[PDB]
């Protein structure tokens, strides 16, 4: 199975310059919680973004050029990254929102953290059709003295 992992503030938008606009340490402990142990697919720029791998996970980037890193995983199209994988339960796709648009239809679970923030963008994460999905889990929390933002956690499966 093949699952999206996003934070998206308002409107969609997952990022700017390169960069999460906020900072939410209970998100970063939401994604480090559904990835670990399991396969991570990224464009370049998020692998450029995190400057290391993520720990204890495989890491797969999605590049039209030649690899540059043996420290992790380089593959040139959408079908190398999911034969490279190998046979496990869930691959993630961690971004960006190039690789999203992507993956977004060979997807069957979505785990979206929805940020109450307005912040500019040049990023977004897809426009899927919410009729095609089933909220499966919903977890809302309040604005707190480590997260500066309600936000709530969402996994959505493909009806
Ligand atoms: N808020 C969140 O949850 C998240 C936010 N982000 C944010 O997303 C943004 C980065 O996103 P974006 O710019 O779209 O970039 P991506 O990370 O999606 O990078 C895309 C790059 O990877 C390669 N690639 C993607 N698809 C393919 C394919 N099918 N075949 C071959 N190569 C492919 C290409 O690199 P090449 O140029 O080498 O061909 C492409 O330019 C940043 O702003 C980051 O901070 C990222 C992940 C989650
Ligand atoms: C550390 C990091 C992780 C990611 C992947 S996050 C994700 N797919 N899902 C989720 N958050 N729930 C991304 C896209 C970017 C980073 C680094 S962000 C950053 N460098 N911000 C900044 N420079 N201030
Ligand atoms: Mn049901
Ligand atoms: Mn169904």
């Amino acid at each position: 199975m093949i699952s999206l992992i996003a934070a998206l503030a308002v409107d969609r938008v997952i990022g700017m310059e390169n960069a999460m606009p906020w900072n939410l340490p209970a998100d970063l402990a939401w994604f480090k919680r559904n990835t670990l142990d399991k396969p991570v697919i990224m464009g370049r720029h998020t692998w450029e973004s995190i400057g290391r791998p993520l720990p204890g996970r495989k890491n797969i980037i999605l590049s039209s050029q030649p690899g540059t890193d043996d420290r992790v995983t380089w593959v040139k199209s959408v079908d190398e990254a999911i034969a490279a994988c190998g046979d496990v339960p869930e691959i993630m796709v961690i971004g960006g929102g190039r690789v999203y648009e992507q993956f977004l239809p060979k997807a069957q679970k979505l785990y979206l953290t929805h940020i109450d923030a307005e912040v500019e963008g040049d990023t977004h994460f897809p426009d899927y059709e919410p009729d095609d999905w089933e909220s499966v889990f919903s977890e809302f929390h309040d604005a707190d003295a480590q997260n500066s933002h309600s936000y709530c956690f969402e996994i959505l499966e493909r009806r």
